[PDB]
């Protein structure tokens, strides 16, 4: 069953987005939209429940205050974080990738506090369940 | 700026896992769910096409069993050489692994690099997380 | 300090430049030069007197390329998957790959997974950086 | 081609040396002081020939203690070339390991590992390098 409703989008992005779509070979924004949806779906099904899950929290940040902070909130989650890897990027982007495996509620949990930390831009998940 | 409303046909079924999913997450209606799964698209198809620099992280979740991504990155460190900058594997279980690379370079190369790592068989789930200075991380 | 005398044999040519470099860093002699080495090599392997929880890492280097030496590498970390936290590929050239291995535990199980990894054909050199935990 | 020479070491050293080498597997004390010879001089003859190296650096350390986070934020700029990544693991209450991927110029390799390892709150740590893979010392 098709279930049709409105949406409002930024008119530049949405030329922007037919354009795309367009010359990919989409047939209409609802074909283009529901591959997002599937795709988002399986991305953030770990989120419903509180079942185990593996994976990594990518941040971007940059240098001191902050990367003792990332430390020691490592420090909170000695269960679920197994290891963090930290390339320099350039002269004001570091990057960090946290490897962790636990119950979703507290890996949703870490991850809140560090994107709601000082210093850090964004981050990204890529969770499965385990 | 110009919000502009139009129509869209989902399946139910797909609507409703959206519906539930979205709400964990805390999205305040369909619409803001939607523009951003929109504005991350275009994102990653502008850095495509425009070929710009970009660093990022592979992820890679497979089955001990069934994939033989070690050997398949191993492989790619000499082609890519100056891309990979590190690679990073997990035993997290009696049956998933994760193998984690960062890479820096050209989007169309990094984009060549995943497109790889993932249609290896095996993977369970996978993705690439690239920024390009730090704005955007998709 | 009761100095025990005792005498070795070492081929000519390591000793020749092991006295050439002695006299450079300034040493006196021999003796001093191999206290030294000696004191150093037994900070490097004290972890393995006994069988306490020790944690480092075990660093190898491998052709990649001979058999299929990383699914054999990959199989033994897996069976071992308690004791081994995280592993670092570093690519050294298109046949030679440096692998390095977080681990932890008992002493004795360690010492064992080493000896396997060290023991797969494929494997060139391994190294251990260990230590007991807790103090 | 062997030299036989006579050498003078204090007596609880070469008890600790003794017991090591049993447990080892070393057959003899000459076998195994002559691994450490040769292996002194492999990264001798690395640093003074400025040669180029691909190696890690291990510090298992206190990070109640140590300034570690510190020092290696300080190396990680001085040195973004040599210094590829750096891998994080905290271990127990207490202990902390920190693997650090180099490649470049022996000499520098080395400056930054013995600034690493000569700091306080590390309990132990090595620089682990080859140049070519032929030699692991
Ligand atoms: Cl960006
Ligand atoms: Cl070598
Ligand atoms: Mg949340
Ligand atoms: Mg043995």
């Amino acid at each position: 069953e098709l279930i049709r409703f409105s949406i409002s989008i930024p008119s530049k992005l949405l030329e922007k987005f037919d354009q795309i779509i367009e010359e990919i070979g989409y047939e209409n924004r609802s074909e283009a939209i529901r591959d997002l949806i599937r795709d988002f779906i399986i991305r953030h099904e770990w989120e419903v429940g509180n079942e185990e899950v593996a994976g990594t929290i990518t941040i971007v940040y940059n240098h001191g205050d902050v990367v003792k902070a990332l430390l020691d909130l490592q420090h909170e989650y000695l269960d679920e974080i197994i290891s963090s890897l930290h390339v320099h990027m350039d002269e004001h982007n570091c990057l960090e990738v946290i490897v962790v495996k636990g119950e979703a509620k507290k890996i949703k949990m870490i991850a809140d506090k560090l994107l709601s930390l000082k210093g850090v831009k964004h981050g990204k998940l890529v969770m499965t369940s385990t």
